[PDB]
């Protein structure tokens, strides 16, 4: 939307980017005043405020300031400073609103004369823009639309100096015309190119010193700045002057800047007794519409919604929130809750739900003691287990919850809230059954969504010929007709869906705003596709207005951005219009009726959808246009549409505040060409020119013959009373009903609503990976770095799921430091020597060495173990030990070692032995193994513990020793074979060092010469 | 049950266009089990079934069949064989 820029940050860029031949005098003469600026600093800076006068303005977004008298007129220094003493922050009134008054603009005064004043505007409009400008300006302009000279430029237009001296300058001075028309030519490239949207400068002081201006007027577009981000640095827009801001009610705010979800909140009373809490857009101002024309407008406390597929999380905060702040004052009138809801597309509604069901736990006392009745209608997916738990849980916490379903009114419930009622060039056949479309970007759920609508209306062939994708190669997509597979091809360019398949006549776009405009111009020059039709959200409006230009003189229909689609019901759907099938059995949208509707946006359109369906035979054809400030089309265009239809027997109009188009409507039946049956209706009077209300729209739209409902509960009853009309006469049959094929839904829908269920394998106890952070065994990652310990932390975690200590996380990482590569003579390493010198990768010739570590190399480690524990818990003494193996054979293993073991150490054994001696209470096992050592080296100069021999007692010494290891996992963890974890883990590091080394050096294939092989062979066979 | 009486979906993946093996008789590439003895085609016939889902004539049978049967082992002295008599020592 357009929003207001507060006039200082303008007034910067006004200098800064503005070229015209004249001189632009005060570049970046500019100051700023707040209570939170000291005088010390602005005084210094700023050298030029002390040498002339000086004028001081409101910069808080207040019009026509001069007739209000809060202007600092014509002052010195040091009188504007005691100007700004009661003005500075206080509070203070204008027009029908009160508050602070906290941000003043400061420039410097130079002289006029009143000939040298003078009045520029210039504002868009959809069909162009106006420059309107008169010769004398300033605050006396008065009624200036009716005075001023109006020139008509349009978009994608340059504006000529030569209408300008002849059409603008024809009531200017001739001696002024060179620096007001040159001026006029700078300030259109500044107004064009940068998106500006409405535009105004007085007084526009154009002296003989030049061009000057003392007080500026603009607004801009805000959804434009995927572009201008770069250009308009970090530019900020402050909102209009008002009261300040309570402390939760911003604080949503600040959830509504986190997600995509966009969540408003809004008091205008805050201790009331109606409470609102409304999902949907167009939703929150028809309930507060019917509020107020109920008598509720003095006790209503809030009107707000939330909507953008809004997640548990974020509406436990926004239900959380506000009934603990209903709760700080009491009411003996009491209060009452309002749950409404429309229907929504694709999110659950339960899930939805489930925060508001958990944030009424948190505060059931007080909920009990204010005496409140809730009230809750809701409808979408799944709306009835909803409505089942939650009138439910009304039960359990005592207070009466009254629930409602989607046969009833939508509005039916304030109504039973404080107790008004009881408590029960183009074409005119847009779409057919033969229509084909191609949509553009990977949406295929939506695809798929679109293609079971041709199912249930049994049409003959599907509708979707091609996805065009640019990003991705040309193949073919799978998707479901019904229950068998369709192969539909995804394209690259926009020619290459041209050649094969000319038949195509209606091009979707699914794409984001950062690509919507350049998909669309290249579209429209292939004249072969008849309809186009815009979703995207975030567009320009100069974007808006680029496009209308080309489908003019070509002749096809768009209806554009802001939009969720279209429905022909039998024939053809255009998105996600309806959800998923349920709606569309719960109104019965795969047969035509005859009723047609026009609507702004998505929400009010399924509503109707609702109301329709359970009043007249169906809908005919219905189409939202969208809301954004600049719609594709008019209302007018299908309403003709609609009369030059013959299946439609009347036709429904949903209006809107803002905009001058229902007029044309009533134009359009005061000069007869609507004859057809008219139903319309404006939403949203709510007022607690004239030609921009819904009064006026209510009032002139129904002396010229239009059936118009009083309210929103009885538009209900407006339908149901002009269909009895348009039967009794009999050109509506009562048409039969025949029942429809039934298809299956999906799987990863059906199950994300959690209604099937599935047995589950995979047990896998380790690393949580999806969410925000990797969870370990029992930590995120980020809190392993804070403990900060080393790869042996995480080796107890990954392998043992103990968050083991850091004396005996040295200790892991010190063992297998030591059971590194062990030379090349190996017979591990000496596999992967070989298939190093075959070449073939890292990790093909990493996997046949660690393919050796078995039972007759490397595996000692888990016989050094398995001998000792068993010969120790279920133990005997070292000298019968020994004795009883040295009766059998079945030597000791760990033990033997070719070259060193007495009076002369291998140098590393005993590298591990003090710090095991260290760090380690209660060593019952390596105490024991020293002592099979001493009765040992006595019997041989060899047989000392070998270093596979400690490690396979020190590592067992590790586990029943440290805390967190009982007796079980000490054990169990032993038996899997976690032991011989260690070495292969230990190992790997060095085949790899071996193999770097055997490609660095650029060996040959190697071959093992015959003189060893000595053939044996048998004589014949 | 739900898929069973059919009113849910699911995509599929592992598409394996090869040896049906769910039903009474294992069917091959165009072919069941039985049906092979009854022409009565070598282990080259299942190698075209199993490998191009192609009925390969049998005179190229018996070729693919004497094409493995020359490249067998070639001596212990081979990288190839020398790495498999290596960990055959280590006894796994």
């Amino acid at each position: 939307s357009a929003k207001a820029i507060s006039e200082q940050t303008g007034k910067e860029l006004l200098y800064k980017f503005i070229c015209t031949t004249s001189a632009i005098q005060n570049r970046f003469k500019y100051a700023r005043v707040t209570p939170d600026t000291d005088w010390a600093r602005l005084l210094q800076d700023h050298p030029w405020l002390l040498s002339q006068n000086l004028v001081v303005k409101p910069d808080q977004l207040i019009k026509r300031r001069g007739k209000l008298g809060l202007v600092g007129v014509n002052l010195t220094l040091d009188g504007v400073k005691s100007w700004l003493k009661p003005r500075l922050g206080q509070e203070a009134t204008v027009g029908k609103a009160t508050g602070f008054l906290k941000n003043f603009l400061i420039e410097p005064f130079v002289p006029h004369s009143q000939a040298e004043e003078f009045y520029v505007c210039i504002y868009a409009t959809r069909e162009g823009d106006y420059v309107l400008f008169h010769h004398e300006g300033g605050v006396d302009v008065g009624d200036v639309d009716a005075k001023a000279q109006k020139l008509l430029v349009g978009v994608d237009e340059k504006l000529n100096p030569e209408d300008i001296k002849k059409h603008l300058l024809v009531h200017a001075p001739e001696d002024k015309k060179e620096i007001l028309a040159s001026f006029i030519s700078g300030l259109f490239n500044f107004y064009e190119d940068l998106y500006f949207t409405y535009l105004e400068i007085n007084p526009l002081v154009v002296t003989k010193d030049g061009v000057y201006v003392l007080d500026l007027a603009a607004k801009v577009d805000a959804t434009a700045d995927y572009i201008c981000k770069v250009k308009w640095g970090d530019i900020e827009f402050p909102p209009p002057f008002g009261r300040e801001a309570y402390p939760e009610e911003a604080y949503i705010a600040d959830l509504d800047a986190k997600s995509g979800a966009s969540l408003k909140l809004t008091l205008l009373n805050p201790k009331g007794r109606i409470w609102t809490m409304v999902a949907g857009g167009g939703a929150s101002v028809v309930y507060s519409d019917t509020i107020c024309d109920l008598g509720g407008v003095n006790e209503l406390a809030n009107y707000g919604e939330y909507s953008g597929a809004p997640s548990e999380q974020q509406t436990y905060d926004y239900a959380k929130t506000i009934l603990s702040l209903m709760t700080r004052e009491k009411h003996p009138d009491g209060k009452i809750l309002i749950i409404g809801g429309s229907i929504a597309n694709f999110t659950n509604v339960a899930a939805t739900f489930k925060g508001i069901v958990r944030a009424i736990r948190d505060y059931q006392g007080p909920l009990k003691e204010h005496e409140v009745t809730i009230f809750v209608r809701r409808g979408g997916p799944n709306y009835q287990e909803g409505l089942r738990v939650m009138g439910e849980v009304g039960k359990t916490t005592g207070i009466p919850i009254h629930v409602f379903g989607t046969e009833t009114h939508m509005t039916a419930i304030v109504g039973m809230a404080l107790g008004h009622r009881p408590i029960p060039g183009k074409s005119t056949t847009l779409f057919s059954r033969h229509t084909k479309a191609i949509v553009w970007g990977m949406q295929t759920r939506a695809v798929q969504g679109m293609l079971d609508f041709d199912y249930v209306c049994s049409r003959d062939e599907p509708s979707v010929a091609a996805m065009v994708y640019p990003f991705t190669g040309d193949h073919k997509q799978k998707f479901y007709w019904g229950h068998k597979e369709i192969l539909i091809p995804v394209f690259k360019n926009m020619a290459d869906a041209m050649r094969k398949h000319p038949e195509v006549d209606v091009l979707i776009n699914f794409a984001s705003l950062r690509s919507a405009y350049d998909s669309t111009m290249e579209t429209m020059n292939y004249a072969q596709i008849r309809t186009i039709a815009i979703i995207a959200e975030g567009i320009p409006e100069a974007l808006t207005r680029k496009l209308i230009k080309k489908a003019d003189q070509k002749g096809v229909t768009i209806i554009g951005p802001a939009t969720v689609g279209g429905i022909k019901p039998g024939c053809f759907k255009i998105g996600n219009t309806g959800g998923m099938l349920d709606n569309i059995l719960a109104s019965k949208l795969y047969r035509p009726g005859s009723v047609a509707y026009v609507s702004r946006s998505g929400g009010m359109s399924n509503e109707l959808n609702n109301i329709i369906s359970r009043t007249t035979d169906g809908v005919y054809e219905g189409v939202a246009i969208g809301g954004d400030r600049y719609p594709g089309s008019t209302f007018m265009d299908h309403v003709l549409r609609y009369q030059d239809t013959p299946g439609v027997k009347m036709i429904v109009v949903l209006g809107e505040i803002g905009g001058t188009e229902e007029y044309k409507i009533c134009r359009g039946i005061k000069e007869g060409r609507l004859t057809k049956p008219i139903v319309c209706w404006c939403i949203g009077t709510c007022a607690t020119q004239a030609s921009e209300t819904a009064v006026a729209k209510n009032q002139a739209l129904k002396e010229a013959g239009v059936f118009v409902p009083r309210s929103f509960d009885e538009l209900g009853e407006i339908i149901q009373s002009v269909y009895e009309d348009l039967v009794a006469n009999g050109v509506i049959v009562p048409a039969q009903e025949v029942p429809p094929p039934t298809v299956p839904m999906d799987y990863s829908w059906a199950r994300e609503l959690g209604l099937i269920r599935k047995p589950a394998s995979f047990m896998t106890s380790i690393c949580d990976e999806r969410g925000q952070e990797l969870i370990y065994a029992g930590m995120p990652i980020t809190e392993v770095f804070k403990e900060e310990m080393g790869i042996g932390g995480v080796l107890g975690l990954l392998w043992f799921q103990k968050r083991l200590p850091k004396y005996s996380c040295q200790f892991i990482e010190m063992c297998l430091m030591v059971t590194a590569d062990h030379g090349p003579a190996v017979s591990g390493a000496h596999n992967t020597i070989i298939c190093a010198r075959a070449g073939k990768d890292l990790v093909s010739s990493l996997t046949s060495g660690l393919l050796t570590i078995g039972d007759r190399f490397g595996g000692a480690l888990d016989a050094a173990a398995k001998m000792f524990s068993k010969a120790f818990d279920s133990g005997i003494i070292p000298m019968e030990f020994v004795n009883k193996m040295k009766k059998e054979g079945k030597l000791i293993m760990g033990i033997g070692h070719r070259v060193k073991s007495i009076n002369n150490p291998d140098m590393r054994v005993q590298i591990l032995k003090d710090y095991v001696r260290q760090h380690f209470p209660a060593t019952p096992l390596l105490d024991y193994a020293l002592e099979v050592e001493k009765i040992t080296t006595s019997k041989k100069p060899n047989l000392i513990l070998n270093v596979d021999g400690l490690i396979g007692v020190a590592f067992v010494d590790m586990l029943r020793n440290c805390g967190s290891f009982t007796r079980e996992e000490a054990d169990e963890y032993i038996d899997i074979g976690a032991l011989n974890g260690i070495f292969v883990l230990g190992r790997s590091m060095g085949f790899i060092g071996h193999y770097l080394d055997q490609k660095r050096l650029k060996q040959g294939l190697y071959r093992h010469p015959w003189d060893d092989i000595s053939y044996v062979l048998p004589e014949h066979m």
